[PDB]
């Protein structure tokens, strides 16, 4: 069986799409507009439920294009050959919460947005959208044998940068 | 040969153990009891020492629960096949310094502390206790080949989020 | 084919070399001389496009033991399988900004620079030289099936630290 099941929680949720035939990554969209004040943690919620086969492993992980314009920081998270629950984005809005406000609030794409409304907003606030690809997910291979207490082993000897 | 080497390197160690079944991941456990400031770095000792087999890798990485309810970043480590020394676990605590000040420490379930013995300790402190899980290790199976200089190659052409 | 084909787009660019023989890493190095201040992000361009194999995946990431020792922090980029692209390393200096400021520049080991030319300088910002080691390349397979939208799928339930 060569196939891998996803399963929409609800309305709000898409199934996710990879962007070329050589590429790992299946592009995650987030079922929820959320609004990430500065050093503010949240769960990004998918609504996208799916089954790892067993003996691997998916990474929930950033995508490249906006983790390096923005400040929204993704933990990539390992979901378990199954794991059938709702897949939650790990995201951190790493900007500095140097106390200062604007009346523009930020994209995924580190854009002013063009709000008719005015408002305010605290400086460095990013907002996802409904629908928008935040996050990837990179299904890779595992490995878990048995495990026992040896005294010594059956060599990089026992060394966090050695040379430089 | 389907079984990995453990070797504990102290009574303060203990032996990694799987959740589940079907799970990728062998929950890491702490050797030391450290309180972790805002914005300090430092190296949790595990007292754990193994030995990855050649042609794969150790994801010494973050635990899910910790990472999305507490300020501390665990850098994934990259455990090389053949590194015999002590699991370091690489740690941050990201909580923003303030200069603010309470009399609550908070643990790895952001949960203030209740300590009889009053202190002082700067907003947004940890701390990890001994034997306690706050890092999983996850082997997944690598691909090293040779490589060679070439002018040209033998596509998705030269592009850092190119779509949206 | 059991090769891996590597392209230098510049003389600033060098050979990645891989450390031991049971090592997963293909250490990379900067193809240019970056100053990076507290909170500052850039991508460091290695000057080198690389063709990884479909079915695999790159994880350009970060080396341990300048990710442990400096506030640089290097998001792992996911290298697609036929991106011949320049590779770019998504850093982040994620040092406090406090405002203060200092006469000596950091490098990648955290050391005071020794510049006989005296300069003002932002308190915790780093420098990366050229031909320097600052991330590794570690290539691990992947895979990516079919995927069909399924009511209920063919457990550990729908459980982010349902343990402690
Ligand atoms: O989080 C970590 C990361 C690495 N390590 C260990 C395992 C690994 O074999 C070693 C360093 O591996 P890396 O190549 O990833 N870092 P670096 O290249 O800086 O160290 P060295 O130059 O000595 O290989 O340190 C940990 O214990 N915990
Ligand atoms: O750190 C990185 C990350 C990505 N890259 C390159 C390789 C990869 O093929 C490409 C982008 O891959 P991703 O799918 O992970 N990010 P994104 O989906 O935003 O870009 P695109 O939409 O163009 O695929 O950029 C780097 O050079 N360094
Ligand atoms: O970013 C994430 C991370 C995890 N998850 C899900 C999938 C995974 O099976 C589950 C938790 O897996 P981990 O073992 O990595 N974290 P933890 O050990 O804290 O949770 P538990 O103890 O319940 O396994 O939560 C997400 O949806 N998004
Ligand atoms: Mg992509
Ligand atoms: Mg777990
Ligand atoms: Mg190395
Ligand atoms: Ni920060
Ligand atoms: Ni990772």
């Amino acid at each position: 069986t060569n196939t891998l099941q996803v399963k929409l929680l609800s309305k709000n949720a898409r199934m996710p799409e990879r962007n070329h035939k050589t590429d790992a990554g299946y592009d995650i969209f987030s079922a929820e507009t959320v609004v990430l004040e500065p050093q503010e943690k949240a769960v990004i919620k998918t609504d996208v439920a799916v089954s790892i086969p067993e003996g691997y492993v998916g990474l929930l992980t950033s995508r490249s294009g906006v983790s390096s314009k923005t400040h929204l920081v993704i933990e990539t998270g390992k979901i378990d050959a199954g794991a059938h629950g709702n897949l939650g984005i790990n995201i951190k809005n790493d900007h500095e919460d140097d106390k200062m406000q604007t009346i523009f609030l930020r994209n995924i794409d580190n854009e002013k947005i063009f709000e008719k409304e005015r408002h305010l907003y605290k400086l460095g606030s990013y907002r996802i959208e409904k629908g928008e690809r935040i996050a990837q997910l990179v299904i890779v291979p595992i490995w878990t044998p048995e495990l026992k207490q040896v005294e010594e082993f059956e060599e990089r000897g026992e060394k966090f940068g050695s040379s430089g």
